[PDB]
């Protein structure tokens, strides 16, 4: 397959949108849902098959030889390259990990395996790499946009994990978590497993976002020991991320 | 009209002062007032007619040709240029948007339309551009002053919007907002729609200012779900603004 | 007088120490004391006479001509230069402003005049200028040390002013201030005008210091409307100061 | 002894691991333990004897001559160099400072002397110096990693000291400390000297880490006057450390 082909470019954009959706949904899937509900069933399936098509197409596309800028259309070379680079993980990731979880005795570890899907963000990474290679956009502006996307995605994933760490404790001993002890205004999170999904997600995202900016107000904070450790890890990584963002912005203004 | 004319320069300064007042007052107009009170009536009218005169004058003045530095005084060219660039928005914004709101059944969308008047900040933007063009002031210092003004104005507008988001909820369900749940010292905001305008404005501005500096104390925070989303958007934009300011300062120090 | 004379250098160091003490004490004098207590009386007088001697000596020393590097010892030139630049304010600030306050009906404005002494920091400013001129120390390191001293001194002055703003309210209506509403641990600041000076000073300095670093915990915050305005001004100035410090550090690492 | 000898390199790595352990444990030993519990007895002795062996070996190895790059193996020179630079305090710190404390009337000052052992971090310092000398790693990346390690270690030591400052007060007057007044969720630190070591350490580390990132939430803050002073010193030093880290990152991005 000719790499720049008009149809292949459209397929790349389509799979990029699907990858963005899957990367944004999988942490939500794992954290806010101890097993998918019925309505999204078919949705999950089509996503899988969509990525399946991508696999059955990834065996066909020719690859640029990095050391020597020469295209290769031999099927053996491309097959072997896919085999070593990005085959086993995509295959193990597009398995149906929800029906497996429900059927196989509801063992959590098999869902813990649901995080295996996150390397679909490699599609967005390659998107940003191509955008950097393009001359219409400045290199450092592309780098900063990539960093902003990375910060937003890490904040979203951290919010999902932070909510998940509240469901680890038994439901009876729930007042000892970050959520369930909140009393914002007149609303008290008495039973936080019966509230609407969007309310809990927005609360967790609000906490994660105000922690990343470094405002830290203090209305939502850590109570458990696991939540404390997660908060320390998150802020330690966030500080370096923010320093890097400031560094690239300063670099463009100084040199660009 | 000769572009550099002494009288036209005085008119430009007068319109700049009026535009600064209008830009600082329109968010206050929209947020803190569900309809103007009677006292400022004539004041509002005066501003409108002033800008009307500006529009009448904006047609007469000749324009500089950017691609080829030749000044052209033909009325048709300046008329067409003003028609294309900055005519429709200025006129639609110079309509009386207060008496219309009161007469036409007190509908909210027409008052939402009052935000059109913020395009008068283009006058301050052009003023800073002229200051940058002037050789008496360093370019990066001008950029940093512009950035500081942008940060202050965005903080003021964010404070106005944050107070407005508290009035969206019905008056009976008011303890579920950022204001109305405050208990700073001995003063509790029991009925926050009966307090003086300056107290509410100062409280909102205090919250917005301590959120922008990133102190985030935590005496004033978000409670509603709409307030949470607004806070996330505010801090996400403010982080980039502050990083840009730090980059500009470091740029002048390193290079200048 | 020969500018580099060994005795004059010792006198300069002596007056530098006295100026540092006076600059650190005058905000404390104004804020924490509605009139000096008896014990420090003679101390105050001593400082005055010391600075008196300084100005008496300052009329004698020769001055360097910046435009043309030619030293002048003609007393008329140095006398006129001192009359022009730095005479009137030192004289008016070296008046006894405590006995004047106590004798003249305890009027508050004459005590507000006590802030004139803050221009003794010009001694430290010139000290840092000389240190920058010296080749033993790197220029940007000297600039950063000066910036850190400025930040610390501004924090100390802001703490003094913040405590003073709590004493403007009447003693009966004291629970509406930043102090007097504190309940840190088991200690409640019931009557904050009868507590030891060091406790109140340390509380105010703790608030100011954690506001400057941008931690902002939220145990000590603003309640009054005047305190809110002071906090906004302080954080707005502190943000620029911190950005400048980051810029200078980055400059030395990048270029030095 | 030949400096680059592989057995000596293995010994250096072994002593480096022991030094990392000792540096991470000594603040914990001093703060969280008023005398070691019996179980770690032999462990302590082992560390001591290990460092003893290091001292015994440190005499044998030849030293690089900095001014003139000639290797000298004469035992008198390496001896005198060790006697001058880094022995007296290595030995004084290699003394058994726990059994001394228990036997000699449980006097606190000899335990304060336990802080001498922190200069085993010179091993990690020389670790990073050699890594900087190595050409496989960029110099500024090595500096950034060293700064990150310094920040983490200073945070750990500050957490240990902050917990120690809570034990200085008598156990009866314990509610006036940073710990013992905590009411995180349903858990109240009623008697904080009976809780598990890991819970107290994690709480102190959580406070120190969120103070360093500058989030400052406000659930754990200072109450005592000693804690206030320690917090001011910590944040004043941490601000400079963070500015230095941002400067190094920006320099690497701009120049490298
Ligand atoms: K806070
Ligand atoms: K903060």
């Amino acid at each position: 397959i000719h790499p720049k082909n008009r149809w292949y470019k459209a397929w790349e954009m389509f799979i990029l949108v699907w990858a963005i959706y899957s990367s944004l949904f999988t942490p939500m899937e794992f954290g806010f849902f101890r097993g998918l509900p019925e309505r999204l069933f078919v949705l999950d399936i089509v996503g899988q098959i969509a990525f399946l098509v991508d696999i059955v197409l990834q065996f066909f596309v020719a690859y640029r030889d990095t050391q020597t800028y020469r295209t290769v259309y031999k099927p053996t070379r491309i097959a072997f390259r896919y085999l070593k680079s990005h085959f086993l993980m995509d295959f193990i990731g597009c398995f149906p990990w929800d029906l497996i979880y429900k059927a196989s005795g509801k063992h959590e570890l098999v869902r813990y395996l649901l995080w295996i899907r996150l390397f679909r963000v490699r599609k967005v990474v390659e998107f940003f790499q191509r955008l950097e290679k393009d001359t219409r956009i400045n290199y450092l502006f592309t780098r900063i946009l990539k960093l902003l996307f990375v910060e937003v995605y890490c904040t979203h994933t951290a919010a999902c994990i932070f909510y998940y760490l509240a469901t680890t404790l038994p439901p009876e001993n729930e007042g000892y978590t970050w959520i369930g002890s909140l009393k914002l205004g007149d609303y008290s999170y008495e039973n936080f497993r019966e509230i609407d999904l969007w309310k809990r997600y927005t609360t967790a995202l609000y906490f994660a976002i105000v922690t990343m900016a470094t405002v830290g107000y203090g209305d939502i904070h850590a109570v458990n020991l696991r939540e404390m450790i997660f908060v320390m890890i998150y802020v330690s990584f966030d500080m370096v991320l923010g320093a890097y963002l400031i560094g690239n912005i300063t670099a463009l203004i100084v040199k660009g």
